[PDB]
């Protein structure tokens, strides 16, 4: 009965991201360094995890939201969030 | 009816820290490579999840303790755990 | 309900890995760059977190099956899955 969260981070001041699910919503907090905001991302599911990479100073983040047997993968790579190619046979 | 686990490691050896949720209780275990210990971590909550990152040799953690719907930042600096500044509205 | 996930990645391409408990199993999916492809882990668990590290281009996982109060660290180092030494008092 409570919500279940993931976090990720990159850099060293650093940049933090924090993905809640919480009632069949996924949401995101963001810290750059200067306080927590609201993120972009906003989707349907009962389960979340994260995981990012730096390339250079482009960060690349991919998040798995799960329903039910359905695990859903969302790309962001600096220009929004698209959906990923990941699949399972849940 | 589990417990629920986070984990995040930094350098080459490595260091580890695993961080278990269960009944309603947050511990931590801690690995510098020579075997695991119980670390100064413990803080309510129903569920984790941790990230972390290096400033030259300096680990910075961030643990999110979540009870509800209201979810608890802890932060490790180097020199003890303190209440960071994260906050949502779930 | 839902399956529950945990992700971690290296490199630039990136490698990634996602694992996923389903019904007291832990499975996983891998992404080299190419397509995703099933991995070779697959053990008992009703919960799963991961984390890994590189040693040059070498990557190390540990991943953290729970099952009750009783978790299970299993090992990649290059050559096989391994039990780790990691116990818990929960
Ligand atoms: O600057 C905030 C932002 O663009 O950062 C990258 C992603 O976390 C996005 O969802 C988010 O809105
Ligand atoms: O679209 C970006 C993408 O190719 O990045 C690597 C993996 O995350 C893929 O599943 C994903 O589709
Ligand atoms: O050396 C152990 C320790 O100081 O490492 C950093 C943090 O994980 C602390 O909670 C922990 O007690
Ligand atoms: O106190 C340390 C702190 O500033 O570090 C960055 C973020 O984790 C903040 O929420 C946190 O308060
Ligand atoms: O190339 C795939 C593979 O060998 O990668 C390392 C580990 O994730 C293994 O379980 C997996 O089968
Ligand atoms: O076997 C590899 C090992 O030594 O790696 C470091 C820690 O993950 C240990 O628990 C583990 O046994």
């Amino acid at each position: 009965s409570s919500v279940q969260t993931a976090a990720t981070s990159w850099g060293t001041v650093p940049s933090i991201r924090v993905y809640t699910a919480n009632n069949g919503k996924i949401t995101e907090r963001c810290w750059d360094g200067k306080g927590w905001y609201t993120g972009a991302f906003n989707e349907p599911g009962d389960n979340v995890s994260v995981t990012s990479w730096l390339v250079g100073s482009a960060i690349h983040i991919r998040v798995y939201a799960s329903t039910g047997t359905t695990t859903t993968e969302w790309c962001w790579d600096g220009n929004g969030w698209t959906k990923g190619a990941y699949t399972a046979t849940n």
